């Protein structure tokens, strides 16, 4: 893939607005300032092979970067972009990973370390597909546990009910693999949002399958359940996209 | 009024950051680099009292700032902001003038020039309404006359048919003042979309009043002219946010 260019420009620009015009009747500001934050997050993956990352490497820069989360407006989605953000708006109604400071800055960006000076690569990144999971996991794997674990009250997760290749919950997910598994005792419920698309063949559905599965382990942690499938909010941005579909028809 | 903090490090920051990432495919980027449109913009009112401010003050910095606006998709509103712009959905849909390069800048922003050193005041702004109406709205005046000279094809009006108190289309709008009396021969139609707020009174209607007023100056024009009112996109965008309202019932 192709690096973003000006990395540094990017990163320290978003960081400025974000810090003095963005989100500020929703998340709160962050101690560190610009400069501070982007050392530790060049650091995690700077002056080392691409593929050489852990869990453990960017450590330093979310210790820095975490916020304080509004309770029960935390969202995580899976395999549902658009529709769980356009759904959120924005943080008035639900505030996504995207939404917090580490996630508003690095969101559709590219990077990679290199060992020879500047220590990363401009050119080139890898497939990814090429470093071990724990690598290409390294950077919103850490993301997704330090949010996990400042989420508060109500958490809420996205899937794609829909994808006849993809259960709605996969342990290897980033839910599964960094997200629950990081919930402390301050989440009190896990509210699922399974997308059905409108058109298309229903895959999953609440009660059942792989959403069952979830369901289990979101038990075995003593935190509350609930699910549900396309609810009215979130149909009509649905239809909204394409409003001669059959499941908008109106009385 | 208390004007925005370091004004030109979140100009150069919100400018660095529309540049390399936003509207990519949406919008032609500006030859003018961050820092030329800053002079620019910064040269248009410092040094000079609030209220002697005119249309002409910000002319050149819209002259550098103005981007081609893609054919068809350029959308001009009155009174329904947040409706506007979800509809427009960033440049999706629509072009707003906050998703061009001068209003995605400066959008939210307040400041205010003074004859003292250095110029502009980072601390407080007196309130515009003491100005005269010229000077109040120099800058989003010029901004949306610029914008409306660049509009090509059909042009869409959003407005407010829900309101007692203020016309749907009214002489001294920014739109009745600033766009209309702007809009080229190369513009060949121009379609209203009256808003009627899910549970309000309807006020406005497509052929009576100011309606009827705006369709005789538009075709006095020599534009087509068409209207429409709460399309079904655009209901089904209000029923998002009020599901249970009368107007949402579905089959």
């Amino acid at each position: 893939i192709v690096p973003t260019r000006e990395l540094e420009n990017v990163f320290l620009g978003r960081c400025k607005d974000y810090e003095i015009t963005r989100y500020l009747d929703i998340l709160p500001r962050v101690r560190s300032d610009c400069s501070a934050l982007w050392k530790d997050f060049f650091k995690a993956f700077s002056f080392k092979n691409p593929c050489d990352l852990d869990l453990g490497s960017y450590k330093d820069f979310f210790t820095s970067a975490q916020q304080q989360l509004p309770k029960n407006k935390v969202m995580f989605w899976s395999g549902v972009y658009d529709e769980a953000h356009d759904y959120a708006n924005t943080g008035r109604k639900y505030i996504t990973l995207e939404d917090t400071l580490p996630g508003y800055m690095l969101n559709s960006l590219v990077w990679c370390g290199q060992r020879a000076n500047p220590g990363f690569n401009e050119k080139v990144c890898p497939d990814f597909k090429t470093c071990p999971v724990q690598a290409r996991e390294s950077f919103w794997g850490m993301a997704s546990s330090s949010y996990a674990h400042s989420a508060e009250g109500e958490v809420t997760y996205m899937v794609d009910g829909s994808n006849p290749k993809v259960p709605a919950y996969r342990p290897d997910s980033f839910f599964g693999k960094y997200a629950l598994p990081n919930l402390t005792n301050k989440v009190t419920r896990v509210k699922v949002i399974v997308l059905h698309r409108l058109g298309e063949k229903i895959i999953e559905k609440c009660g059942a399958g792989s959403l069952l599965d979830l369901e289990k382990l979101v038990k075995a942690k003593h935190f509350a359940f609930d699910c549900v499938e396309n609810p009215r909010a979130v149909l009509f941005l649905l239809c909204s996209d394409n409003p001669n579909a059959r499941e908008c028809r109106l009385a």
